[PDB]
């Protein structure tokens, strides 16, 4: 079988990376049975399009952000508390946990769609046209974000005025005016380039941004039962492999943020004020699981079980 394989990333991302290691490695193990065409960049359309797609089983796989999958199912908002993790290497612990690999069972029911296992991207920071020396410098400001409501929740908690807006729009957005400031992580800055018409570049790291291996349940049911575990395990390997990656490279893309002439501030939990309150006010009845991942978070940092 040619498998088709879809995310939103540029061809230079990670994820686009790992998505072409995936299908290389498929090919081989398979004995040139199944292939991998992988189709980065939108090309197949928006995320929510894929995330159709995926449920009918037009599409057969996808690396997804938990992002677009949280429109869906609205518990996988549970992974964007503010500063739930303190750092990249403790997300990557979350995302490993059994608490966060049970929130996938729900997948084929709610989405048709199996989770294999989470990827990550970078933390989320901010990038602004104007001086930001407070929170208060957010309000009013036109801000790029994902079109997701965990982070559109966060910037209204701030008086910012959050727009959706997919990836390839970002950067002339900044150059025309049609926003003022992006929500973005490090990877995404450098490679978009997104700093050259910025004034303040913050290093909040004030939400993780999970990814998914997903392949459709509809095309999972056709596979043998020697394929669905050899293509399901090759994947979460695939995947899994993403959170090494921002491991090792999320510092070293801040650090190059320090060299392109602009404000560089690093700010933490406090900058953000009742942002946080509020948050955790809006989704306690929408994330079940927050308690429990929570719970998780705090004892990861307390036994000292990444690296930190």
């Amino acid at each position: 079988k040619e498998f088709r394989l879809g995310l939103i990333t540029p061809s230079p991302h990670t994820w686009t990376k790992a998505a072409e290691a995936f299908g290389a490695e498929l090919s081989e193990k398979s004995g040139g049975a199944h292939s991998v065409s992988v189709f980065p960049a939108r090309q197949l359309g928006n995320e929510a399009q894929m995330l159709q797609q995926l449920q009918t089983g037009a599409l057969d796989m996808a690396f997804m952000t938990v992002a677009e999958v949280s429109n869906r199912v609205p518990n996988m908002g549970a992974f964007y508390a503010p500063y739930l993790a303190g750092d990249i290497n403790h997300a990557a612990a979350i995302l490993r946990s059994d608490t966060a690999r049970g929130m996938l069972a729900v997948l084929p029911q709610e989405a048709g769609v199996v989770g294999v296992g989470f990827g990550s991207a970078g933390m989320r920071q901010i990038l602004s046209r104007g001086a930001v020396n407070s929170a208060a410098d957010l309000s009013g400001l036109k801000l790029r974000i994902t079109p997701f409501d965990p982070i559109l929740d966060f910037y209204n908690a701030l008086g910012a005025a959050p727009t959706p807006m997919p990836l390839p729009a970002v950067y002339d957005a900044l150059a025309n005016g049609q926003v003022d400031a992006i929500d973005m992580d490090v990877e995404l800055i450098n490679v978009l380039k997104c700093h050259e018409h910025a004034d303040t570049i913050l290093i909040s790291n004030h939400m993780m941004f999970p990814m998914v291996g997903l392949i459709s349940a509809r095309v999972y049911a056709g596979m043998s039962d020697a394929d669905k575990a050899m293509i399901s395990e090759l994947m979460a390997k695939h995947v899994d492999s993403t959170l090494d990656v921002y491991m090792v490279k999320e510092p070293e893309w801040t650090d190059a943020l320090t060299k392109v002439g602009k404000t560089f501030k690093r700010v933490d939990q406090s900058f953000f004020g009742d942002a946080i309150a509020q948050w955790e006010t809006i989704w306690a009845d929408k994330a079940p699981s927050l308690p429990e991942l929570r719970k998780t978070a705090a004892d990861l940092q307390a036994e000292n079980l990444y690296f930190q």
